[PDB]
């Protein structure tokens, strides 16, 4: 049997074209200075922020550290595999309306990726991090979208780089602006491309903060940075907590 919910997310799935760019900068725009946004960074696991939010949120969103180029990566220690084996994403990122998203994605054989996002509507959180069930699934929008590949740029067209912070930050300004546009209070954020896809995690941190700050500032009523680091120096938490004290 197909598991509750499934059906709704997958047929209300949804993708943005590059095309769409400035409606989602005016809704930026529109919604700007509209809550007093508390924020705050944290060590748990993005569906563990999302889970905890819920009961006070009145429309969450969680941001898909996503592959350009294959629905859940292909699947392994990744936080897009971590979403899609707890939750309803697998089923709404292979839906027929974001093929879009990977076949341009493929075509244009760029690291930096294209500016498509994959909206994906009241995703079940089916398990927790330990991986048992939920009592009740916990519904989360999910906004995926791929951070440009700073890794890959790097070991093959080093001719981008210069264009690597630039992606990231019109990027995160559109991931900002679906969220705006589908009228999102809370959002679960993190260390967008800075594992897998090696993007410094100072300036990933930043670039949030600089928007949170400059065009998103009051757009949303709270951001939590789910940053989750295991490893001993936790060099990516670090650098979302330092960089992120300015604005709690
Ligand atoms: N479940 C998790 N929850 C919250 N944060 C996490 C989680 N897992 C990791 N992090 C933290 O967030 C940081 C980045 O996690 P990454 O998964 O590497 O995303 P990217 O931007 O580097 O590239 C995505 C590629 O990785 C996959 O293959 C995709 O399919 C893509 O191809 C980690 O260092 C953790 O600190």
């Amino acid at each position: 049997v197909r598991l509750p919910g499934l059906a709704a997310m997958r047929q209300g799935t949804r993708l943005f074209t590059p095309e769409q760019g400035e409606d989602l900068r005016e809704a930026l725009r529109r919604r700007r200075g509209s809550f007093q946004t508390t924020c705050e960074v944290t060590s748990e696991t993005t569906f563990a922020a999302a889970r905890r939010l819920r009961e006070k949120a009145s429309a969450l969103a969680a941001l898909n550290f996503a592959s350009a180029k294959n629905p859940g990566g292909g699947f392994a220690q990744a936080q897009e595999e971590d979403l899609c084996r707890g939750s309803g994403l697998y089923f709404s990122l292979t839906s027929p309306q974001a093929e879009p998203y990977y076949a341009v994605n493929r075509q244009s054989h760029s690291a930096l990726y294209t500016d498509h996002l994959i909206y994906s509507p009241q995703v079940p959180i089916f398990r927790d991090d330990a991986g048992q069930l939920l009592p009740a699934p916990v519904p989360v929008n999910i906004i995926t979208a791929p951070a440009p590949n700073a890794g890959a740029v790097a070991q093959s067209r080093p001719e981008q780089l210069p264009q690597v912070l630039p992606t990231l930050r019109e990027r995160a300004r559109r991931v900002l602006g679906v969220a705006a546009w589908m009228e999102q209070t809370h959002l679960v954020l993190g260390a967008w491309g800075c594992g897998v896809f090696r993007n410094d995690p100072a300036g990933v941190a930043r670039t949030f903060r600089e928007l949170l700050e400059g065009e998103a500032q009051g757009a949303f009523e709270h951001v939590t940075f789910a940053v989750l680091d295991n490893h001993p120096q936790h060099p990516r938490l670090g650098a979302f907590r330092r960089e992120l004290e300015s604005l709690c």
